Formats: structure tokens, sequence, C-alpha cells
């Protein structure tokens, strides 16, 4: 798998290099499932350049894509070599000019994951991330933090694409109870991909959300583990790829307890 | 006052230096008025060195600095020359290696801002402005974004560092107000000079908090309206920089739209 890993750093390098020049263009901005819902030219054409290449070297591999899955097709994860893409994550940011945008890659055999690619272009920064060899920021590697203490730690979460009254006031109330512990901080840059990647340098202490897609986390999934952090679902039980929750932590002592004090989101799941 | 100025980008370079190695290293960390108020030794060196070297070469003018005060100088401000200081904007991004973390320095005179430098020291970005001049980072001018309608704008606040069960419960309350108009989306980058900043590039359409300080936003304001902000009051009533509460907008009909939104929490004033 080092030979698909070796050409996916270069594809998520030159995808970036679109996704940059772009940024500073005129963009056309369309709506996906709701007004907050957004999606350019950009995210189409560049997961469009994407699934070409990949499939073109590995005509076997299966793929899901965000705007492909939004054009008919299914996300459904079997134990076939598969490529999980988002071509943008992060697209309210990219229409704003807001400095984080991300290019994630993740590749999964028997379902589960074998190495990421999460390329932050506005900052130059290439995360990568191979089960058992660690994660490397541009050839750095990296550790989460060691703080087990959660009155003492800083998370990383988002409000979501959800303007549902009823799901607004539970994630802002999960942020609630979590910010009144007290905790030392709560930030949000706007991206899934990159507040987890904040997590395995140690910049952040934990990560958690609900309302994610696959796509937004199968990337970054295997960076914050190869730096030492743990996945789970927000049950306290094993992370379910395709179950729209997601906590991703420094290690199980903090993720037990943001598990303990937040309460479940109904959502469909993306294998529904 | 050029002098001054050309003086002030040497100093915030230089300070950004010391504090961008020493976030690198092991801090102790020290409480103030509460467990999450923090001040390290770094913040305390940094506005020292900041002071002596000021006062050194221009002996007249006044100071208020964040650590000063907290020694028990007091926050009155003056028509003199001042120079309002703060050594680390984002201390608990700095004691957690988030990357976001920024020296702040403005100067008034007949107590209105004159030029003002944010050196954002980890992305290695200078933001500098001056009255009737302009406003740029590292060489390049700013310009605020065009946005006018709310229901397509991207916000940046923070959560504060009150835990106050009942300020709490507002700041959280006037989120909800806002989000649910619906905006795109707020961010939080952990220090109220570098959210402004981010106004200012045009990367977000407007910041709004309440609870910072003088300090916190003398450096920042001026780069704002310089880029073609404006500033004004939470209540819609002017920009008071003593008054706890601070809207900084790409435009005067997003400022007085978000003020219609929220309710405004009672706060002590710096001079009083
Ligand atoms: O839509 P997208 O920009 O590709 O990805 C979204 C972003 O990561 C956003 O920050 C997060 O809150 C959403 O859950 C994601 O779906
Ligand atoms: O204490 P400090 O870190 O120097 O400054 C603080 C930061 O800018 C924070 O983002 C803001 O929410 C607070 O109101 C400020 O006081
Ligand atoms: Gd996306
Ligand atoms: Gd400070």
């Amino acid at each position: 798998w080092q030979e698909c890993m070796d050409y996916a750093v270069t594809l998520a390098r030159q995808a970036g290099e679109v996704v940059c020049e772009a940024i500073k263009n005129e963009m056309n901005v369309m709506l996906k499932s709701s007004p907050v819902d957004l999606v350019t030219a950009t995210d189409q054409k560049v997961e469009k350049m994407l699934i070409s290449s990949i499939k073109e070297k590995y005509p076997s591999h299966s793929f899901i894509g965000e705007e492909s899955v939004a054009a008919g097709e299914k996300s459904i994860l079997t134990d076939n070599p598969t490529w999980i893409i988002d071509p943008i994550d992060g697209t309210t940011n990219f229409v704003h000019r807001f400095p984080f945008v991300a290019v994630s890659i993740g590749f999964a055999v028997n379902k589960k994951i074998e190495f990421g690619v999460v390329y932050s272009c506005v900052e130059g920064k290439m995360y990568t991330a191979r089960k058992g060899k660690g994660a490397f920021c541009n050839g750095q590697k990296l550790q989460v933090s060691q703080q087990e203490d959660i009155t003492k730690s800083l998370l990383v979460t988002e409000l979501g694409s959800s303007r549902t009254p009823e799901t607004v006031r539970m994630v802002l109330s999960n942020m609630e109870k979590l910010f009144c512990i007290p905790v030392h901080g709560i930030r949000s840059v706007g991206t899934a991909a990159v507040n987890m990647c904040l997590v395995a340098t140690g910049g952040a202490d934990a990560y958690y959300e609900m309302g994610i897609h696959c796509w937004d986390v199968a990337g970054a999934g295997i960076i914050v583990t190869e730096a030492g952090g743990v996945l789970m679902d927000v049950t306290g039980g094993p992370f379910d790829l395709m179950s729209r929750r997601v906590i991703a932590a420094n290690n199980r002592i903090l993720a037990e307890r943001i598990a303990k004090e937040i309460q479940v989101i109904p959502l469909q799941r993306d294998d529904e």
C-alpha cells in the first residue's frame, strides 16, 4: 500500500494547488441540502480529477466521495480497497477565504483505514499517516498531548451545518455542559479534518462532533491514532466510521469524560 | 508618530521571537482571578521588556498593560501619548501550543488610536496600520469583505473567560439567535486581536465579543478600520475602548444587525 500512499500524497499536493488558486478568484456558489450547505464548481472538478486519476492506476478499487454521493452514488463501505475522498473539507471557509481548507483522502482495506493524507493548502501543511508507521506534518513526527485532566484541557468542536432548532439546541447545550466543567476553552477553525490534525499535533487535547460524514474524517482519523491518540463513538464504544459521530482525543481518559458529559443527537447514518 | 511606529514594529517582532521560542518549552502556569484565567512567566517577562524599552526611548509617555494592571497599576486613559500593550493575547493558546498567539501594541494620543501593530508570531504574520495610511499584512494591503447580507456572513467570536452560569447561558443564547438567522457559520481562533485581524483581511465578515479588555483590542481596532471596517459598541452606540464590549464588522449594516440581535451583559469598565 506504500505505492498507493506515495501516489496519494502526489495527488493531494496537486489538488491542493488547484483549490488554493481558486480561493482567490471569483466563485460560483451553489446550494446543496440547504442555504447553508454549499458547493462550488471547484469541489466538483477537483473530486472529478482525483477519482479519475486513481481509477486509471487502480481500476479495481472502490470510491466514496462527497460530490459523487451527492450525484446519486451510495456510501456503502465494503472489504474492497476504497478511497474515501473529500475534495474540499471546509467549503464554507473556502467561499469566504477563511484560511483553513483541507484536501482529505483516506484509504480503507477490510473496512479499516490503512493510511490517510490531509493537505491544508493555505498553510502549506501536509499531514500523512500509515498504520503502524507514525504520523507526520511536513516530514516531522507528531504526538498528542499528555493531559489527562479535563479541567485543564482545550477542546475543538464545530456548531454544524444544521439549523433545525432542536438540533441546534442540543449542540449548544452539549457545549455548555463541557464549558462549565470547566475546561480551559473551546475553538473551531471551520473544518473537521484540520480540527482533528490540531489534536494530533498536541495543539488541542480533544475533538468531538455529531453530524460529520465519513469523508470528512476518514483521512484525519489515522493521523490522530498514529500520533498516539484515540478514536471513540460518543457512547464510549468503538468508533463507527459511518455513524456520523466521533470523539478524537489524546487518550481514553479525556475521551471517556467527554462521552459521559454529552448527549446523543439523532442522525441518519451514511450507510442508510 | 512614524518614528514611534517604526520603533513599535521592531519591538513587536523582537518580543514575538521571545514568545515563540518560549512556546516550545515547558511553562509553569499560574492562575489569576480564576482557574481559567491564566498567566505565565513569559507574559510577565515580555511585558516588562516591552515597557522598559519604550520608556528608555520615550520617558514622558504613559503605559497601560495587562500584567502591570494585575500588579496594581490602574487603567485610566489620558490625552498623553499612551502605549496600550498585551504581551501575549491568547495565553490559553500559548499554554496549550494552539498555534494562534499575538503580541499587541496600540498607541493612543488625545485618547484616540494613532497606530497599531499586531504580531502573530507562529504564522510569521505582522499586521500594522496607521490612521489615514491603510492596513497591511507583511507589506500587503488589507481590505474587508463586501458582504451586506447577514444570512451569507461568517462570524468570529469567543466563548470568553467567565464561567459564571448566568453569563455563559447568555453568551450561548446570543450565539443561538445569530446562528439561527441563519448565518453561514461561527469560528473562534482563541485570541481577540487575531480574530479582529481576520475580519480586516476579509476572511471573516464580523467579530463581536463582550468581556474583552482595552489591551486585548487596542492594536487590532485600527487595523480593521483602516481596512475599511467599522467599530461599534454592542449597544449600537459608538465604540468605547474601556467598555469591555466590541463589534468589529466589515460595514455598518452587519454591525447594526448583530447589535439588534444580541443582548448586553453588564460588565465592569476597565477605567473603574
Ligand atoms: O461540508 P464540508 O465543508 O466538506 O465538511 C464540513 C466541515 O468539516 C464542517 O466544519 C463540519 O462542521 C461539517 O460537519 C462537515 O461536514
Ligand atoms: O487574556 P488574553 O489571552 O491576553 O486575552 C483574551 C483572549 O483574546 C480571548 O480570546 C478573549 O476571549 C478574552 O476576552 C481576552 O481577554
Ligand atoms: Gd467537502
Ligand atoms: Gd494577555
